[PDB]
């Protein structure tokens, strides 16, 4: 007939805006969800910076694989390839100039340390670019669970210093 309770997978868009002041989800258990951005913030061309943003807080969500997207410049910078720390993997992809997208994981048996480095992504400094303001947004993680906590962000920006004269 149609006997069902459960949900396989149903997902929608409603990207419109505009909603009211409703609650049909008991409790509250959401994250603060934040970016840990940890770097020198100073390149000089013709070498490569490391900026893990990893974690500054998290709370009520399990972070197993925190895949973020940093904003850089492709005229001044060059993406190149993401790093990890001793424990973590990650993984770039360039998906656009100026901006790409990391997979972080931990390849260490326990979930995310945050606070730490979780996951540094090194622009190509070819070319200068003094307070080439870089952000990354987008910034989510993934629960124990399944669901993903979209988490909060952070700015940051890199002065690329000229070698010779």
């Amino acid at each position: 007939m149609g006997s069902s309770h459960h949900h396989h997978h149903h997902s929608s868009g409603l990207v419109p805006r505009g909603s009211h002041m409703a609650s049909k989800l008991k409790e509250a258990a959401e994250v603060t969800g934040s970016v840990s951005l940890e770097a020198l913030e100073e390149v000089q061309v013709g070498e490569n910076l490391e900026v893990g943003v990893g974690i500054d807080e998290l709370v009520n969500a399990e972070a197993f694989a925190y895949d973020f997207t940093l904003n850089y410049d492709e005229n001044a910078f060059e993406y190149v390839e993401a790093i990890s720390d001793d424990g973590v993997f990650v993984n770039a992809k360039k998906i656009e100039d100026g901006k790409v997208r990391v997979l972080v994981s931990s390849l260490t048996g326990e979930p995310l340390p945050a606070k730490e480095v979780l996951a540094k992504v090194v622009l190509r400094a070819e070319a200068k670019a003094e307070g080439s303001n870089l952000s990354v947004t987008n910034s989510s993680v993934g629960d124990g669970e399944g669901l993903v906590h979209e988490i909060a962000g952070t700015e940051k920006t890199v002065n690329i210093i000229e070698g010779t004269s």
